[PDB]
């Protein structure tokens, strides 16, 4: 299903969502590792941090080998923002629109594999 090795035209697929996303006005928080002086716990509360610009290294260096993986690791960034900042937090809120719009475009990506 969702773990079949990802060929060299799934990656232009997995390129383009990725894009879609770094270009998705509520996308702004996540598009760079956390910087620490923006929150000074956030490394010893985070155990696996996650960003878009981490993500794309991954994508341009062939790192992932199943879809599972690539959606382990943009799950990863929805699910840090949910635990380290509150519910009516504006971050936690940009993690509620972003998340939705990454299934979106997933489904549209599965159904044109
Ligand atoms: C605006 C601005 C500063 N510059 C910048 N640039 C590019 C991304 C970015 N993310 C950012 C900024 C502040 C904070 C965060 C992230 N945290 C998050 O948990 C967000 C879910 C990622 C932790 C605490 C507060 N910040």
């Amino acid at each position: 299903t969702v773990l079949t090795p990802l060929t060299e035209k799934d990656y232009e697929g997995l390129k383009r969502v990725l894009r879609s996303l770094q270009a998705h006005k509520m996308a702004w928080p996540f598009l760079e590792p956390v910087d620490p002086n923006d929150a000074p716990d956030y490394y010893g509360v985070i155990k696996e941090p996650m960003d878009l610009a981490t993500m794309e290294e991954r994508v341009q260096r062939r790192y992932y080998e199943k879809l599972t993986e690539f959606v382990a690791d943009m799950t990863k960034i929805f699910d840090n923002c949910r635990y380290y900042n509150p519910s009516d937090s504006p971050f936690y809120q940009c993690a509620e629109v972003l998340e939705s719009f990454f299934v979106q475009k997933l489904k549209g990506f599965k159904a044109s594999r």
